[PDB]
This record gives C-alpha cells, sequence and structure tokens, in this order.
C-alpha cells in the first residue's frame, strides 16, 4: 500500500514573473491587460460624435463660410478636432479666454441656436460688410453668425441692442471688436475717431477702445478682430452700445443637454461601429480591468497602466511523489492523494484543501482588482502660448500619477505571484505532514513522498486515512508483528 | 509525566481583515481610525474664531453697514464663512484679486485698524454721499471704512492724499473707482469728463479710467464700483491723485500677529468648547493617528484616510477547542503569556506560560506597530483655496491633485495593514511550531508523540527535571539508560 | 564519522533595518544612497556655466552698465543666479511676464546678438538720453542694448521702424515704455501729450498709453519703465510706431543652440572640475542609484530620496552545526557541508544551492534598482508676487511626489531585507531536511544540527551523500546489524 501526495500537472505554456524569478511556467494564468484596438473612430452608445473636419471650435462657433455643414448640429458624445485645423479665424485676430471656453464645452452636450438680435433691426447702419479673407466663389463674405456694422451714407448713429434671457437655460454670447491698420480706414468705415464698444450685464462690464497699428498682412489683411464671450444666466440681460468698431452677434447658443463629454485631438474620420469607450487611436471592447493604449479616454472602460505585461498566476508550478515533480494523470483537483491498494490503484484527489485554496486565490484576485478602482483618470486640457508653466505643471502631475499607479500595479502582481507559488508549496507540504502525523509510526517513509505501510490494511483503512479517521489503537498489534 | 505546547485563547470578538481571508477573529486588535466628532464649532486653544455670520470678507473689510459688529475684532484662530454670504458688496461691483487676498488672510491673525487718511482733510470736496443700496433705517448710507468724494458746489479740484507707513508693520490699503451708467450721471457727480484715478507706491503704478456702460439694476443701481488693494511695505509711501471717480480709504489694516489659520466654509454657529483641532463638521478629541471626517482641518490632529475601517492585528487567532495542543486549538488557561507550555507531573500539574519567546514576540509586534505608525507621518495635508469663475482649469487641477494624493495614501495605508495582518498571523503560527520543534529536538527520542501536539516522556522525570526541560537544559547522557530499559518493555 | 550543515560567518560590521527588528548585523551589505559632495560649482561635460555674478537676467538682457562683462557670452550648460541680485533694473520699473521668459530660457543655450535697428537711423530724434540711476564714472548713462528716443529741437515726429527676421532662427525682441511723474516732464521730453506706443507682429497687437502719476523715489528717480518681449518666428516682421515714450531696441537675441539647461539659485563662484551632475550645494560623482543632497539637479545622476540611510541586506545574519550558530572557518560559499571521515575532516561548501541563492539575490537587487528608475524629477520654476496660489500648488505637488517615492523605496528595502533573512534561514533548513530525508533511518540525529552515521563508509560514500547519490540498498545490512547491538 502506497499513498503518495503530489500536485496536478498539465501542458500549459503560460509564463509569469516574480521578485526572485523571471519567466516561470505555471498551470493557469489570468491576464489583466488588454493591448488591442480596432483603430476606428466611431459611435459611443449609439450617439455619433461631432466631426469638425478641417475646422476649429472658434470657426464652428463664429460661422466660418467653409464650415457651413455645422450650422445645425444634433446631439453628440465627443468632439473630434485636428491638432492644427486649417479653417479657423477667417479674418485674422484673437479669441479671449479661448481655452476656458473649450474647458466649458468639454462638459456641454447639445446646443440650441437662438436668434437673439436679428439683422433687420439695424435700420440706421449697413449690415452687408465682408472681406476677401472669407470668400465664397470669389466674392467677399463674412462670418455667418455675426454682423458687421458700418456707415450708412455718411453717419454712424449710436448702436444699441438688448436681450433678456427668457429662453429657459444658460446662454453663451460672443461679440467682437475691430482694429484697423490706419486712421484713413477707420474714417472710411465708421466716420468717427475715438470710438468705443460697451458691453454690460449683471456681472460683466467692459468698455474697449480700438487699437490702430501697422501690422503684417495675414491672409491678405492688415487688420485684426478681437472676440470675447460671456455666459448669460436665466432672466438676465445683456446690453450693447457702440459708436464704432462693433461686430454684433446674431445668434446665442442655448445650453440644452449637458453631461460628460470631451474633446479629442485626432486626425481620423468617423466610421460605423458602436463601442463603449473610445481612445484617440481606436475603440476598446474588453472586460479586463487594465489597458495600455492611451491615457485620454472617453466612456466607461479600464484604467491605464504604462506596462507591457500583467499576468496573475492562479495555478501551480509546471514541473513534470512531490519531491520529483507533478502528476499528469490527475484531473479532478489540485492536490494529490494517489490510490494504490492490492485490489487496484487509483488517482483520487482531495476535496478538503482544494476548495479552501480556490476560495483563497479567488479572494486574492478579487482584492487585487478591487484595490485599483480608485486610480487616477486624466482629463484633457488646453493651454495658451503664455501659459507654459501651467502646461508643464499639468503634464508633470499626470505623468507622476501614472507612474505611481503603474509601479503599484506591477509590485502587487509580482508579490501576489510569489505568495501564490509559496502558498501552494506550503499547502502540499502541510497535507503531507498531516498524513505522516496521523499515520504515526505504523509505516516507513520511502523518501520520494509516500509511505510504505508497516501494516497490511485495505480500501476501508486507507479511505479512513484520507477522511482523517485512522485509528492507531484499532490496528497496531499486527503492525508490531510484521515489524520483526 | 506529560508536557504539551499550545497557545492562548480568550473571549474577545474583535475582527480583523487579511489579504487572503476576510473577517478573521483575533485575540487583541488595535484600532487606528477615528470616526466620531462632537459636531460643534468652538474654540482652538482658548482663542475663539472670527464668526462673520451673514457677512463676506469684502463686506467685513470695506465696512458693510450690516456688518457693524465687526468694526473692532479681537485676535482669532480661524475664520468662519458661509458658502453664499448674503451681505457682501451692497453697492454692486467687483473686487480685483479677491482670491489672492483670501490666500494672504489664511495665514494672518489679528489686524489693527489705523486711521491713515481722516475724513476731515477733504475740505475742498463733499464726503457725505451715500446710496440707498447700502441703507440703514431707510435713509441712504455708505461703507463705514471708505469715503465717496463728490463735487462741492460746481467744482471738483484735484484730490491728493499721501501716507508714510511708520506703524511698524506691513499695511493693507483698499481703494476703488466708480463707474456711472451715463454721461449725465458723471457730470452730475463730478463735473468733469475724461477723469482718472492714479495710485502710486514704490512697486505699484496704476491709472484707471471710468468705464460708462448701460447695465441692468443690481440692488436698485446701474452703476458699479471696482475695488483694488496692495500691501504697503514698512517705511513706504502710498500716493493718491484723482480728477474724479475716487472711493478713497479712511482706515488701513496693519498685520500684527501672523501665524497659522484658515478660512472654513460652514453654516453653523460658535459654541463653548476647547478643542485641539477643528473640522467643518465638528471637533476631534482623541489620540489615534487617523480619521475620516473631512479632508480640511485646522489645528494639530490625525491625518485623513478615506476608509471605513483600519484595525491592526496584534494578537493570536481565536479557534478554541470544541467541547490538548496546537493541532486542535487554543487553551483558555493561559492567562500569563502568549505561548502555552502546559505541564503535568506525577504529583501535580499546571498551565505555566513561556517567557523567552513571549517577550521577543511582544517586542517585535510593538516595533511593527510603531513602524507602521511612523512610516505614515509624512502624508499629504490638504489646504483650502478659492478660485474665480474664469479659473476653472486651475480649480480642476487643484481638486484632481488633492483627490489623487488622498487616493494614493488611502491605498498605501490599507495595503500595509492587510500585509501586516497576514504576516503577523503567520508569525504566530511559525513561532508556536518553532517552540514545538525545539522541544521535540531537545527530547531527541526519549518520548512517543501522541500526535495531538505533545509527547509523553519515555523516561520518568520529576518537577526539577521537567522544569529543566522547560528551561532548555535537558541532558540525554544523564537519563538515557533507564529510558532505554523502559522503552524495551 | 559525521557530517554537519551550517552557514558562513565573518567579522563584518554592517547593520540593516527590518520591519520587525532594527540594527541587525549582517555579513554582506550593499549601499544604495550617496551622501557626499565636493561643495564646488564647476563645469558640466566640459562646457562652463554662465556666471551672472551680481546681475539678474533682466540686467543681462537689457545691458546694465554694471554687467558689462556679459556683452558677449559663449555657450553654457546652466545659469548661476543669486536669490537677491544687486544690479537688475537700474532705472526703476517692471518687466512683463518675467517668469515666462525665465521658463523659456531654462531650455535655451547659446544666443547670438543681432543688430536689428541701428542707433544711427533715428535721424529725427535725440538718442543720447541717459539717467543717473545707471551712471558710469559719475556721468549719466543708459542700458547698452536699448535706445532712449527724446525730442530733437522742438518736434517729435512719428517714429517708425521695422525688421524682417531673416536670421535663420527664432529671435527674442524686447521693447519698453516710459512713465513720467508729471505733465511738465512729459512736455519737456516729448512735446506731445496723449502719446502712444504701438507694436505689431503677425500674432501680437498692442497699443500702450503712458501712465503719469506721482510716486516715491527709487534709485533717486520718480519715473518708471515698463518692458515687454515677444518671440519672432522665421520670416516674420515686427513693426514699431510711437509718438513718444518709446524705448526702442537695438539688438535681438537669436536662439542658436537649444538643449537642456536650467537656472540655479546659488551664491558661490566657478571652480575647476569636470563633473557629470551638479547640485546647488555641490557636484556629485557616484555610481549608486540614489542620493539625498538636493531635489534640484542639472545633468544625469541618481534620483532623490528624502531619507538618511538605505542599505540592502545581501548576506546572512552574522552571529558567531546550524543550531548553535554559523561557522567562522568556512570560506568557499554560503551554505556548507562540514564533513569528518574516518581518515580526515574538512570544511567543504555546497555549490548547487549557493548558486541558486546568489542568482535570486542578484535578481532581487537588480529588480529593486530597476523598478525605481521611473521616479519623479523636480524642475525649477519661478513665480511672481501675485501668483502665490500657483506657487503653493507647485511646491505641494513636488513635496508630495517626493514623500510618496521616499516611502516606496523605504518600504521596499525593509520588506526585501525581511524576505532575504527568512530566505537564508529557510534554505539552510531545507538543506538539512533533504539530507535527513535521504539518509532515511541510517542516521542518529545528534541534535546540534548534524548526526552520526549508522554505517561506516569512506570518503567516496560521504561524497555520494553530499551529491545526492546515496544508495539505501548498498550498505543497509551492516547498518542494521550495528543498530541491533
Ligand atoms: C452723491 C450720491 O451718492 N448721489 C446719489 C447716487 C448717485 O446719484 C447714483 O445713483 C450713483 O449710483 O445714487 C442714489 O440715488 C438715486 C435714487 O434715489 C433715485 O431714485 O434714482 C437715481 C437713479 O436714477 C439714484 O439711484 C442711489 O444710489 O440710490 C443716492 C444718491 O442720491
Ligand atoms: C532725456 C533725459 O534722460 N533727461 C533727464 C532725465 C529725465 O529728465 C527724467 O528724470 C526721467 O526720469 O532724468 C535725469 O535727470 C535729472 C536730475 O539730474 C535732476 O537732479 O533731477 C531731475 C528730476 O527733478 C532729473 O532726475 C536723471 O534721471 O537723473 C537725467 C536726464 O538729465
Ligand atoms: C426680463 O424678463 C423677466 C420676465 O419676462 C422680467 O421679470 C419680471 O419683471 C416684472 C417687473 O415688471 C415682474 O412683475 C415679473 O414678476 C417678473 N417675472 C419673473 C418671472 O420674475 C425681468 O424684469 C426682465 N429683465 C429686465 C432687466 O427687465
Ligand atoms: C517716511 O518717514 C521716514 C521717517 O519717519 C523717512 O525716513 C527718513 O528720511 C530722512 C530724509 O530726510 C532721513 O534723514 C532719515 O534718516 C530717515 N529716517 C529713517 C528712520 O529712515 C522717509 O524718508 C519717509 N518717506 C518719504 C517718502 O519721505
Ligand atoms: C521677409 O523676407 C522674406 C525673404 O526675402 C520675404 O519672403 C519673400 O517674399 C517674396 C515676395 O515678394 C517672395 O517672392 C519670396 O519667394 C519670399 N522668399 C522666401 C524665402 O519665401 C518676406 O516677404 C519678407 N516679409 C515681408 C513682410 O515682406
Ligand atoms: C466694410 C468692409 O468690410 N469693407 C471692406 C474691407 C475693409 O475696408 C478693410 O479692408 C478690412 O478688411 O476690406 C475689403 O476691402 C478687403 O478687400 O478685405 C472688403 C470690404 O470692401
Ligand atoms: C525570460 O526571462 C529571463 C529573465 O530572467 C530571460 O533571461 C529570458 O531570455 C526570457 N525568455 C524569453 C523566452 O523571453
Ligand atoms: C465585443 O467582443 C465580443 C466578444 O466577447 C463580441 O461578441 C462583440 O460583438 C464585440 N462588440 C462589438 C461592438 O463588435
Ligand atoms: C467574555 O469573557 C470575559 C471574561 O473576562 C467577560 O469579561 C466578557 O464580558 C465576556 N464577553 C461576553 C460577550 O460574554
Ligand atoms: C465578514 O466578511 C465576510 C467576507 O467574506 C462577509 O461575507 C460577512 O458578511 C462579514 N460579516 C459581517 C458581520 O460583516
Ligand atoms: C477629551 O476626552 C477625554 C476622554 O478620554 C476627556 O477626559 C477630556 O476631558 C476631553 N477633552 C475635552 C477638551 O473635552
Ligand atoms: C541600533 O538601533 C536601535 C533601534 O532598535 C537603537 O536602540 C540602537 O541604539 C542602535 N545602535 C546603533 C549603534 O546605532
Ligand atoms: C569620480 O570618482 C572616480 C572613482 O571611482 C574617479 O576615478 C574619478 O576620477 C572621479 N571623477 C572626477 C571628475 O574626479
Amino acid at each position: 500500500d502506497q499513498i503518495c501526495i503530489g500536485y496536478h500537472s498539465n501542458n500549459s505554456t503560460e509564463k509569469v514573473d516574480t521578485i526572485l524569478e523571471r519567466n516561470v511556467t505555471v498551470t493557469h494564468a489570468q491576464d489583466l491587460l488588454e493591448k488591442t484596438h480596432n483603430g476606428k473612430l466611431c459611435k459611443l452608445n449609439g450617439i455619433p460624435p461631432l466631426e469638425l473636419g478641417d475646422c476649429s471650435i472658434a470657426g464652428w462657433l463664429l460661422g466660418n463660410p467653409e464650415c457651413d455643414r455645422l450650422l445645425t448640429v444634433p446631439e453628440w458624445s465627443y468632439i473630434m478636432e485636428k491638432e492644427n485645423p486649417r479653417n479657423g479665424l477667417c479674418y485674422p485676430g484673437s479669441f479671449n479666454d479661448y481655452e476656458e471656453l473649450k474647458h466649458l464645452l468639454s462638459s456641454v452636450t447639445h446646443f440650441e441656436k437662438v436668434k437673439i438680435l436679428p439683422k433687420d433691426r439695424w435700420t440706421q447702419h449697413t449690415t452687408t460688410g465682408g472681406s476677401r479673407a472669407c470668400a465664397v466663389s470669389g466674392n467677399p463674405s463674412f462670418f455667418r453668425n455675426m454682423v458687421w456694422l458700418t456707415k450708412k451714407g455718411s453717419n454712424y448713429p449710436v448702436a444699441k441692442g438688448s436681450y433678456n434671457n427668457t429662453s429657459g437655460e444658460q446662454m453663451l454670447v460672443i461679440w467682437g471688436v475691430h482694429h484697423p491698420n490706419d486712421e484713413a480706414e477707420q474714417r472710411t468705415l465708421y466716420q468717427n475717431v475715438g470710438t468705443y464698444v460697451s458691453v454690460g450685464t449683471s456681472t460683466v462690464n467692459k468698455r474697449s477702445i480700438p487699437e490702430i497699428a501697422t501690422r503684417p498682412k495675414v491672409n491678405g489683411q492688415g487688420g485684426r478682430m478681437e472676440f470675447s464671450w460671456t455666459i448669460l444666466d436665466m432672466l438676465d440681460t445683456i446690453n450693447f452700445e457702440s459708436t464704432g468698431n462693433l461686430i454684433a452677434p446674431e445668434y446665442g447658443f442655448k445650453i440644452s443637454k449637458r453631461g460628460s463629454s470631451g474633446i479629442m485631438k485626432t486626425e481620423g474620420t468617423l466610421e460605423n461601429c458602436e463601442t463603449k469607450c473610445q481612445t484617440p487611436l481606436g475603440a476598446i471592447n474588453t472586460t479586463l480591468p487594465f489597458h495600455n493604449i492611451h491615457p485620454l479616454t472617453i466612456g466607461e472602460c479600464p484604467k491605464y497602466v504604462k506596462s507591457e505585461k500583467l499576468v496573475l498566476a492562479t495555478g501551480l508550478r509546471n514541473v513534470p511523489g512531490f519531491i520529483e515533480g507533478g502528476w499528469q494523470g490527475m484531473v479532478d483537483g489540485w492536490y494529490g492523494y494517489h490510490h494504490s491498494n492490492d485490489q487496484g490503484s487509483g488517482y483520487a484527489a482531495d476535496k478538503e484543501s482544494t476548495q479552501k485554496a480556490i476560495d483563497g486565490i479567488t479572494n486574492k484576485v478579487n482584492s487585487v482588482i478591487e484595490k485599483m478602482n480608485t486610480q487616477f483618470e486624466a482629463v484633457g486640457k488646453e493651454f495658451s502660448n503664455l501659459e507654459k508653466r501651467l502646461e508643464n505643471l499639468n503634464k508633470k502631475m499626470e505623468d507622476g500619477f501614472l507612474d505611481v499607479w503603474t509601479y503599484n500595479a506591477e509590485l502587487l502582481v509580482l508579490m501576489e505571484n510569489e505568495r501564490t507559488l509559496d502558498f501552494h508549496d506550503s499547502n502540499v507540504k502541510n497535507l503531507y505532514d498531516k498524513v505522516r502525523m496521523q499515520l504515526r509510526d505504523n509505516a516507513k517513509e520511502l523518501g520520494n513522498g509516500c509511505f510504505e505501510f508497516y501494516h497490511k490494511c485495505d480500501d476501508e483503512c486507507m479511505n479512513s486515512v484520507k477522511n482523517g479517521t485512522y485509528d492507531y489503537p484499532k490496528y497496531e498489534e499486527e503492525s508490531k508483528l510484521n515489524r520483526n
């Protein structure tokens, strides 16, 4: 009668890492990292994104003539913008607090255009101005959402306009000022000198004086246009007054939906899919809790780790008694209790320690996945030319948190793998020690892992041993008899 | 003649958590987290806070007529403010660099009001102006700490004012400019167009022009007042000069105490205590090194971890015998030590507890606890800050930084406690096994092990011999022949 | 006839720390922290730094009369500046976006002065203006890189000037405006009131109005000067137009080399070295992976840990069979097989488990060094008086990352030391257990960590025992006969 204790072995070829060892073969391994994407920019939960194409956000909002397909826009999930869009400010100029506006838009879904100041009310001015820098079929044109006020005859009466926000939600209004390149152009466009533009609401209050200087010709013109914006609250009023150099708005952008969104800097084109989260390189379809594609993602999907391998060893060592190696024969459990009697042999497994080990390993896996749900998520942000210190601060903070969490994940995986391998070895050793303890001195220890019984006993005796019910006082006299 | 080795079990029901097992019962556990507070706003080391109430900081410094109880305030320890104070700028307007002023005030204790420009020196102008927006008992009034200069008769001569800071410390000066809502109002109040307000110090150079615009009515007025500030260095001079639209200061605020304080956003009222540190929800009076009430605290008290439970296992496992050794469970009789060494002689018995291993294990566990506590004293402490409407990027940056550091440190603390529990339980098991192995080793082969954790001596010894075996002075050559003779039977 | 099992002991006096016990004596230890510097400021890879002395960046760029030794400056590796420089803006005033310019300079090597607007083209104005705030040898002087245009005779014609950047790289241009203290001074200097200064590029549009006010006297003057700057792109032109209060530039600064550099706030001078890594306190010359001198560093050299000692335990516990302690007479390896045959004895050491332990320890050391090479590196930054919140944010972020990484390193070292000591003890115990298992009952376990054979066998048999080729059916009969006695 022999009762050898061992561990199940198989033919898997999965390798894991450890603190003391590298490239170790195990039986069962669970991967936690996804490294594949389909390389397609496409829908999020059935709502298509907004594709600006060769357009900028400023060009979309001001109404660039080239960007005429964005005049009416349905609900969206995210915004796709090129890194250096070509169609931006048709007329050269600047946008004040552009990056703050982009940050505000990042969490704003569907807009709704409202005609707040029609073009027919300006009866004492000319509203048909345009420039060749914004040309359609060769003829001069202008922004679609704004009006350029100019002389009518030879006078420029004081321009007044007001809007009381009775729409129902918050509204965004954009206005501008014009800066000519000489006094002659100012006199030929507005018939006044020392003009002003005044805007006033319940919170904001500006009065801007046009600035005239000689400048290089950008897009053919030496003049510039300065654009500002504000957010108008419910039941609030905005007032406009100008003796000259006013670019009045015609539409305000009501905020309609709101939600979680973002702006993506991609060079791709919209295709037809349906994914759950989207990265600037492609979509992700996964159930694993980590990925290594791109830090900036939109939707609900795994955390980002800057690593190439994250494999958790949930099985045993693959080395083909337990002092020589594993057993290929066993298929039931994890720990070996070889059967060999006179009437027959067998390969029965142990149902006691196996369940405990499975529960412990599953608890460890779940704890590892659970400890990392509080990771750091990066959010896109834009910074101007004179804000390089802030940009460096943001970049360094994001990189530092990413490195910290990558280190944490890798160290946890390594330590858990080492603990798992040692845990299995200790479990097998403890089972062998318990068998030797219970059986006591009524056997000889062969050395390879099992005992040669000193007393002849049968199926009932040794399944009693397996159940931990061997009774030393029950059968020892014949053992001592055959001891001689 | 029979010795045994086991461990100690008791009646405790504290539960601890481990990286592999959940809700494991132990003998002794030490708590580290604190989850209670009195829910009262009260004193810090005997110094009461500055309770603004319904007033804002601008309303306190400018002298809003509703904030007349704060004209002279004593030394404070922190400032209590509401999220949306009702009484701020009674006359509508703005306040340039408000948040920088609040950041400066977060580290400034007791002020001292000094009359730098008396109201009576303006003998060529009118100083009795006021608005119904800041009205007391129906009649018009104005800010208590400022002067509104208007024309006297039909003339507004150039107004000049200087102050040389000989007060002995740094001074805070606040001025303003009035923006009317048409040209007629400007001519009715100052009798001039194209006016200016100029302020000049050694490091400050400004010249503001009025901005006339059509605006809605806030608190009944269409005009606005813009306020600015500066910090005057010692032995420095500040100059004022204006053709119109000047809201001149009358008092200057002198920094006197300095120290560590803060601005707390709360909606409660002051009460009677004496606390060591204060949170916006209450106060903590304990000695544990962790808490989970609110990230922003003023004073000296534990660090913040976003966890619900943090218990360290400083004891054995609790699996007592159902209905005599470590293979079955623990013994209730060991009240002297941690590692039991039950003995039983021919004439008597007992439950003596070992000493050499117990003291070493106690020292090790205490060192581990102290190391865990000491490794986490370099945590991240959150500091309150305020941001404007056009600074959302900066606010998001600050919020993300604080939240990320809190998450990192919470993860560190939780993982450390888990690993400590695992290794402590394994340590105790290994130490019991080591003691048993040492006893078996010294015993050599002069006993038959019963299996249940202990062996019955083949040689018949007495109290002295078995005490020597306990101490570790068992001599094989002295008592081997009789043992062999007995085992021959 | 008897063998024994043990480990190696010697007379080293290195102490390591562990999570369960402090100041443990070990045989072999490795240090990972550098705590020494030469206290000198000196060259980085053969290129000397730029020594500003008692001058600020603004003083160097605007041409202060005191900083006359920096008119021509060769290539550099880093910039030396004092906390409170003496010679800065000789004429009192301000510098717009000073910290952004310093950040731009933080990654810019060699400049090249280009004379863009000569001093002789202003044939309708007086260019010889000067002040006693910047005085050389008593007489009034001015900035060397700037021109002060005043009236000539009794007229101030409109002043125009343009430059087209054909130099071949980006060029930095600085201009200024003047603020007098009274209307009389403005009339004396320029003959016009309500003057303007206008600057225009393809991305910059500005119109500045002089601000006249009464101010205290700084450096003996009540006026102020405000300076601004811009970066000119290639093939882009800049236009200047003013009716007064214009401080025109004469030189532009072409960015010629670019690279990695920095600004270091120090008070020392330049000595002679050839270092690879420089700190504001001194230079570092080491191959260890960590240091604790100063967070700010220029060059390539170890990471910063805010700690006092970091020692990794490589060897065994140094206490002088394996139960009573280690052996002092073993020199070959770590785990030994002290044997004593009938005709002799010895102190042989095993060569199979020793290699495994050596490989494991080396892998652990290399791994510990490898995981900690993605640390956080601090970069110097400057903030103004009204940017206190940003400064506090930056300081708190840098400090927090420093503490996080210090904690990580310390915990790693402590846990690894515990694991190493336990690993060595377990390995020795495993060796003894495997020998005892292979010997089967043909042994009399003495207790002291080793036993006496029950069968008399020679050197070859003992070698076979040590090599794992011990044969039970070879010499068991005589052993049983002996044990029956
Ligand atoms: C010197 C002074 O304070 N004068 C007025 C003041 C200003 O004339 C102006 O309103 C600045 O905001 O305003 C006060 O007076 C007025 C009301 O009583 C009146 O019904 O409506 C006026 C506007 O049309 C004006 O508001 C005020 O602010 O209430 C007070 C004072 O007389
Ligand atoms: C063209 C020029 O530089 N002219 C003066 C200059 C200006 O007149 C003005 O001071 C701008 O700051 O200032 C200098 O002259 C003067 C002193 O020598 C005199 O004692 O006091 C003057 C003021 O009351 C004035 O400061 C100067 O800055 O020293 C030089 C030059 O003559
Ligand atoms: C903007 O419109 C709203 C409503 O259309 C105005 O609010 C009303 O004001 C009148 C004053 O004559 C009150 O009688 C109403 O009760 C108000 N309605 C609500 C819903 O509050 C508001 O006054 C207008 N804004 C301005 C500047 O006149
Ligand atoms: C502000 O007052 C201080 C003294 O209270 C002035 O400093 C003195 O200036 C005179 C110049 O005539 C010197 O003789 C004294 O030695 C100075 N005393 C001290 C203590 O420094 C200071 O000049 C005044 N400020 C202004 C702008 O005049
Ligand atoms: C600045 O100088 C460059 C180089 O001479 C000018 O670029 C040239 O412009 C002319 C237009 O008449 C073209 O024919 C050349 O081919 C251009 N040269 C290059 C290398 O592109 C540039 O126009 C000048 N700037 C201004 C404002 O005139
Ligand atoms: C009211 C208006 O738009 N007027 C004219 C403008 C301006 O006069 C300036 O040139 C500013 O661009 O410019 C054009 O001549 C041009 O060729 O761009 C078109 C147009 O006739
Ligand atoms: C496995 O990792 C070890 C590192 O110890 C390396 O030497 C070996 O080449 C690796 N093998 C493969 C197939 O990558
Ligand atoms: C995502 O992968 C699963 C595979 O489990 C597949 O069934 C599913 O169709 C995939 N999703 C899409 C949108 O193709
Ligand atoms: C457990 O036993 C102790 C004996 O000291 C006793 O004080 C305590 O009240 C008991 N606890 C319970 C819940 O019975
Ligand atoms: C203890 O933790 C276990 C987790 O395995 C949980 O199932 C059980 O409900 C917990 N008990 C209590 C009283 O919370
Ligand atoms: C703090 O609590 C302790 C109880 O441990 C109490 O003795 C002490 O008086 C309390 N301190 C205050 C200020 O209430
Ligand atoms: C070693 O460390 C211990 C801390 O447990 C301390 O008590 C002892 O003084 C230290 N010895 C030396 C020589 O530093
Ligand atoms: C740095 O130290 C090494 C010692 O290994 C020495 O050889 C080398 O010359 C030193 N470098 C300098 C610049 O002194």
